[PDB]
């Protein structure tokens, strides 16, 4: 490709700065428990779902809690989980190569109630795909549901969650726990750290680009923004991990709450938010990323049903991007005479197969860019692009030149070579696009 009036932009990679290496299993999906209630969704059976996962990755991770795990009832014959529907879960898990984080009902329901789940799901699921358990979604927002009293705070939550822990082990010694499952935050997550770091394997936070409701409303511009508050999130978690021993995953994360926000949520701006995201994430050291979603929601990843079929929303493109990039170690990566294109993004990575990639995301929703890339000895480098005719499509999203098609099918029908002279390469990318380089 070239651009017509393009802001002219350095990347210089670096392969002697070393970043953290990106585990197999970063990426990963969360769903509401209430899905359970319908054992034909996480089926062996449910062979569209099972292709849409292995897509987005070989190893990851599903999620399953939300606020519905507040009103879902474990029972050995409101919603109700049984035998049938755990089982179909270990099948589904089987079918994707996904590992399992499970949530139990500390807001409503029993410690002996969650004891008998946890035995079930570690009787059926086993300890190999069972990652951990989690006591609650939210906690410190069950006030806002009456789920507790407006007095309920993280003593009181810290006493739910011993009583809870204390009844499981009773029936499933070995069984693995994660939490607090909530928003970073000084009352609630850095206690909880300090208390049980004995007692969980990882900390598991929640992430959504949009504010309060008192923030200022979110758009595609204020989405492709650095988010400030993000940046803080991300510092306070390392500083846990550095207190506590506990490493830190992303159990539910998307751009808008309530579902989220249609002409923000459902736009090709979202691949370009989320794929950015992941990068971002992993470049701090977090272990993993996991996107709520389930149904139609304007911000779901894959959306539709076992009788009507699933798709590839314009989110999920993103997340493509990522699984065709693969794990390895960030390397240095810094932009330079890039002032007029501030939303430009670049992560460079040493693959675990020996070639450097590199995944660039122009955010810039006004400005073409050229890139000179530098620090890359290779004789060829290929170009995939995430693109969309306009930032707000809702659909005609595609990668490598190709849509996803049914259950997850996806490869490249465009072969772009990036231009080679004197050790460099130059790039053009269109105003709000991505790109995944590869280098030979
Ligand atoms: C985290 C919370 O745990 C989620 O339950 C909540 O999702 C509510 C909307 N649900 C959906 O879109 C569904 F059902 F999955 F399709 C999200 C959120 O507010 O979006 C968050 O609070």
């Amino acid at each position: 490709q070239t651009t017509s009036s393009p802001v002219r932009v350095g990347l210089s990679v670096d392969a002697s700065a070393l970043g953290h290496t990106i585990p197999p299993d970063y990426t990963g999906l969360s769903y509401e428990q209430a899905q359970m209630a319908n054992p034909n969704y996480f089926s062996g059976a449910n062979t569209q779902l099972a292709g849409f996962l292995r897509t987005l990755g070989r190893q990851g991770v599903l999620r399953i809690g939300g606020n519905t795990s507040e009103y879902t009832f474990w029972n050995r014959h409101r919603e109700v989980i049984t035998p049938e529907a755990v089982n179909n879960l270990s099948e589904f898990l089987d079918k994707t190569g996904w590992k399992l984080i499970y949530g139990l009902n500390l807001g409503k329901g029993t410690p002996e109630n969650a004891a008998d789940e946890a035995a079930y799901v570690m009787e059926t699921i086993g300890a190999d795909r069972l990652l951990a358990f989690q006591l609650g979604n939210e906690p410190d927002l069950f006030y806002r549901n009456g789920i507790r009293p407006a007095s309920y705070d993280f003593a009181a939550y810290a006493g739910d969650w011993q009583r809870f822990f204390t009844a499981i082990r009773k029936r499933v010694p070995n069984a693995p726990f994660a939490g607090p499952d909530t928003a970073y935050n000084t009352k609630w997550l850095v206690p909880f750290a300090d208390k049980f770091k004995h007692d969980v394997k990882f900390i598991s936070s929640h992430y959504y680009a949009e504010g309060p409701p008192t923030d200022p409303s979110m758009t595609i511009e204020r989405l492709m923004k650095p988010n400030p508050r993000l940046l803080g999130e991300t510092a306070g978690l390392k500083q846990v991990e550095a207190d506590t021993g506990l490493p830190f995953r992303l159990t539910e994360t998307n751009s808008c709450y309530q579902g989220g926000k249609q002409g923000v949520s459902d736009t090709f701006a979202a691949a370009l938010w989320a794929g950015d995201l992941m990068y971002q994430q992993a470049a701090a050291g977090s272990t993993g990323i996991n996107f709520h979603g389930g149904g139609y929601g304007w911000y779901t990843p894959v959306a539709g049903t076992p009788e009507d079929g699933f798709i590839a929303r314009p989110e999920y493109y993103g997340m493509l991007l990522f699984a065709q990039a693969g794990a390895g170690q960030l390397l240095g990566a810094k932009l330079t005479d890039n002032s007029a294109a501030p939303l430009l993004t670049a992560y460079a990575l040493r693959g675990t197969d020996g070639r450097t990639r590199i995944a660039l995301f122009n955010k810039n929703l006004d400005a073409d860019v050229e890139v000179a890339i530098s620090g890359v000895a290779s004789p060829s480098g290929t170009v995939l692009r995430l693109e969309a005719p306009r930032a707000d499509d809702t659909t005609d999203v595609t990668f490598g030149g190709a849509p996803v098609g049914a259950s997850g099918s996806w490869s490249p029908l465009v072969q772009e070579y990036v231009p080679g002279h004197s050790g460099q390469f130059v790039l053009h990318m269109r105003k709000a696009s991505g790109a995944l380089l590869e280098f030979a």
